[PDB]
């Protein structure tokens, strides 16, 4: 599902350590990134928003966890919830809090987005984990509402999004995209 035309998008759009990244994540899974080029996008995409929310507080408010692979992924994250004895999450997520003590999930989302919120509080499951969507809209939502940034921070990244969304429709990618969202 989707272009050639998407897959050059992608090279051209994003940094190339991000999509090296999303390249082996999808081979982890038997997916070709030139073929399901729509995914290469989303997986992207959702890469860049995590290292852009990291970025984003004091110098080392965040540890990030997506995009190691599984080994560091669950050093780090064994590793955090010896030092402070968080509840220790059955799933990876995508972040630690240090100054909140906690760990997010972050979604990104082409559909509404109280739906994506949901199935993220139900397949993480989250017993502690913070829970943060994105819409590429400009819309946002968060666990008891708390967005754990500050505006300028998440405006950085609501209008990058939205800035993806546009390059994609005056490159005719968009409904594809925004079709595809399984
Ligand atoms: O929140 C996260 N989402 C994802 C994720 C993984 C995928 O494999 C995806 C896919 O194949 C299609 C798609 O439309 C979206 C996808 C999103 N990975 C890590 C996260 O923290
Ligand atoms: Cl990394
Ligand atoms: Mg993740
Ligand atoms: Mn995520």
């Amino acid at each position: 599902s989707g272009s050639g035309s998407m897959e050059d998008f992608v090279r051209q759009c994003f940094n190339p350590m991000i999509v090296e990244l999303a390249e082996k994540a999808m081979k982890e899974y038997g997916e070709d990134p030139k073929i399901e080029t729509n995914k290469f996008a989303a997986i992207c995409t959702h890469l860049e928003v995590c290292f852009m929310y990291s970025d984003g507080g004091s110098k080392h408010r965040f540890e990030i966890i997506e995009g190691r692979d599984r080994i560091m992924a669950w050093t780090v994250v064994n590793s955090i919830c010896n030092t402070t004895g968080v509840e220790k999450p059955k799933f990876l997520p995508d972040l630690y809090d240090y100054k909140e003590n906690r760990f997010i999930e972050i979604g990104v989302t082409r559909r509404e987005v109280h739906i994506y919120y949901l199935e993220k509080a139900n397949k993480i499951k989250s017993e502690k984990t913070h829970i943060h969507i994105f819409s590429f809209t400009g819309e946002e939502m968060a666990t008891k509402a708390d967005y754990t940034l500050d505006e300028e921070s998440r405006a950085r990244i609501k209008t990058r999004l939205f800035t993806i969304r546009q390059e994609m429709a005056s490159r005719s990618l968009w409904d594809s995209f925004r079709q595809s969202e399984r």
